[PDB]
């Protein structure tokens, strides 16, 4: 018994194929069943023919006779259909509304989530389908990994690299980092964990969580865990207020902190406010510097990823009393320098996924366009805070949908954080990017910011650009662009400063054939979100839809502090590149 996913009316009714099962009141659970393939019905029994050797599910075909179900060929005389009147059978039949339209309740059900349009509704519906939407998206993502076969230990090459045995009749999951591939040992009657592992190309390369003396049996696969039911909305109702409420000010504030003051007062006159923040803008500045402002204020730190969990926890190391924080992780290795679970501690730095039940003076969520609309409505099921700050910048790269492959997804439609900003706009603005040169910044403005990113940095003169498709060969799942990667090479020999350069690339696989003939670190853009170096060295590879994104090559450019080179494929971000043009040698 729950209430129904789209009139509320209580129900004692569970769709059956659906993979979440939603509580679907009689007029809900009627119009959903006849208008789409799911017939299967639970209720605290299944409606399911109970006579011997049958195998009728389909519920417009059951009829409940006596207090058990029977089909046309197995029920009594005395019977009454489960499915008619518009209205399935079950508890509270009295009670039951109906909507003008299940068709996007249905289209949620029944989509594969592999086109853009399906996370666009996902996004836009009704705020208990975006619940909805959001643990029958994930709930498919952790059930798709168990399509992809088991990889086995053939032979230990060496360290570090393998020889890979694969299972048949099942796919493969792709090599790169988005995959996070979990080892075991073959134990006597069962097995056991022996730490996370993560492959690429070679054989193949590994790079493990732990060191061990792996050996042949061994095996690894994509660790899917359980996707609990959501309860709370991704966002709380807004209240706006005419006075700071719940939160004091400092009188003395340092001079670090001040151009924030005008906005540590509006976060403390909203229920929740939006911060938009580019590269080089000074974001955990700022979430941390908001301590300082309400010094007596509770405050919870939290974000997706550990490591930008642990970004918060170097400058609260940099600016807050050790003792008033404590860093949350569940029984990977991370920031080590706060006490460990300590929920009453007032600055807590915790994951989403493990995030405590309590409450706050003030929430802090960093990076949101990473975040889902899973992850949104679990901080405000587990927090229960006076105001909520979000973090981030649509203009970034969002959570990598595994399942995506038809389309695109525009920012707005990255979680719910997303869709204010990229609409209404955000609550605040930090529009000073003191990281990136002239010219990158001059760029990332008019390309997603309405140029209204101002550069602090003077022109480098040190950011070129060069218009080379060569030649583009594929693989597996990925692509590699060796002439690119040559033009880079002749490029280095005339100029052996750049050799302190990092080189990104949209593709790993790009990234593996320019660190064997270059010899510089490689990142791909989005391992390079949240990092920045001096001299990058970026190679579009290709001009699909994946190298020209606008995100990601807003990510691509903005990680230099003095130079860059960039080897673009494509002829559109060439041109809004503000670089010094280069010719081909
Ligand atoms: C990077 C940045 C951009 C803008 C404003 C402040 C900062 N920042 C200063 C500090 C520090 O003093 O540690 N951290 N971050
Ligand atoms: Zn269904
Ligand atoms: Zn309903
Ligand atoms: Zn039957």
């Amino acid at each position: 018994v729950g209430a129904c996913v789209l009139c509320n009316s209580q129900t004692s009714l569970r769709c059956g194929a659906c993979i979440r099962r939603p509580f679907l009141c009689c007029k809900c659970c009627y119009d959903h069943v006849i208008s789409t393939s799911h017939k299967l019905v639970l209720s605290v029994n299944p409606y399911v023919c109970n006579a011997p050797g049958c195998d009728v599910t389909d519920v417009t075909q059951l009829y409940l006779g006596g207090m058990s179900y029977y089909c046309k060929s197995h029920k009594p005389p005395i019977s009454f259909p489960l499915c008619a009147n518009g209205q399935v059978f079950g508890l509270y039949k009295n009670t039951c509304v109906g909507s003008d339209n299940v068709t996007d309740f249905n289209a949620i059900a029944t989509c594969d989530w592999t086109n853009a349009g399906d996370y666009i509704l996902a996004n836009t519906c009704t705020e208990r389908l975006k619940l909805f939407a959001a643990e029958t998206l994930k709930a498919t993502e952790e059930t798709f990994k168990l399509s992809y076969g088991i990889a086995t230990v053939r032979e230990v090459l060496s360290d570090r690299e393998l020889h890979l045995s694969w299972e048949v009749g099942k796919p493969r999951p792709p090599l790169n980092r988005n995959y996070v591939f979990t080892g075991y040992r073959v134990t006597k009657n069962s097995k056991v964990q022996i730490g996370e592992y993560t492959f690429e190309k070679g054989a193949v390369v590994y790079r493990g969580t732990t060191t061990y003396k792996l050996n042949v049996g061994d095996y690894f696969v994509l660790t899917s865990h359980t996707v609990m039911p959501l309860s709370a909305p991704t966002l709380v109702p807004q209240e706006h207020y005419v006075r700071i409420t719940g939160l004091y000010p400092t009188l003395n504030i340092s001079d670090e902190f001040s151009s924030n003051v005008a906005n540590y007062q509006k976060v403390g006159m909203q229920k929740y406010s939006t911060l938009q923040g580019p590269p080089g803008t000074g974001k955990s500045h700022f979430a941390i510097g908001l301590a300082l402002y309400y010094p007596s204020a509770r405050i919870v730190y939290t974000a997706c990823s550990h490591a930008a969990v642990d970004a918060l926890c170097e400058k609260a190391l940099k600016y807050l009393p050790i003792d008033k924080c404590s860093r949350i992780i569940p029984a990977v290795e991370c920031f080590d320098k706060f006490k460990v679970n300590s929920t009453l501690e007032q600055y807590v730095f915790c994951t989403v996924n493990a995030l405590p039940e309590t409450t706050a003076d003030i929430v802090v969520f960093d990076e949101i366009s990473m975040a889902t609309n899973y992850d949104l409505s679990v901080v405000n099921a587990r927090l229960r805070a006076k105001h909520y700050v979000y973090i981030g910048d649509p203009a970034q790269l969002p959570a990598p949908r595994t399942l995506l492959t038809k389309g695109t997804l525009e920012p707005e439609y990255f979680n719910s954080v997303c869709r204010l900003m990229k609409t209404i706009g955000p609550d605040m603005f930090l529009g000073t990017c003191r990281r990136c040169p002239a010219e990158i910044v001059d760029t990332v403005s008019a390309l997603v910011y309405d140029n209204k990113l101002k550069a602090h940095k003077d022109k480098s003169a040190q950011c070129f650009k060069m218009f080379y498709k060569g030649v583009i060969t594929h693989d597996v799942s990925s692509a590699i662009n060796r002439p690119q990667i040559g033009v880079v090479r002749e490029f280095l020999t005339r100029n052996p400063a750049w050799r302190k350069a990092v080189f990104i690339s949209p593709y790993n696989s790009q990234n593996a054939v320019a660190s064997k003939i270059l010899g510089l670190p490689t990142q791909t853009v989005d391992s390079s979100q949240g990092s920045e170096y001096d001299y990058v060295i970026f190679t579009q590879t290709t001009e699909t839809a994946h190298s020209c994104n606008v995100n990601r090559f807003n990510v691509a450019i903005t990680r230099a502090k003095v130079g860059i080179l960039c080897i673009m494929s494509d002829r559109d971000l060439y041109d809004k590149l503000q670089f010094t043009s280069l010719e081909i040698p």
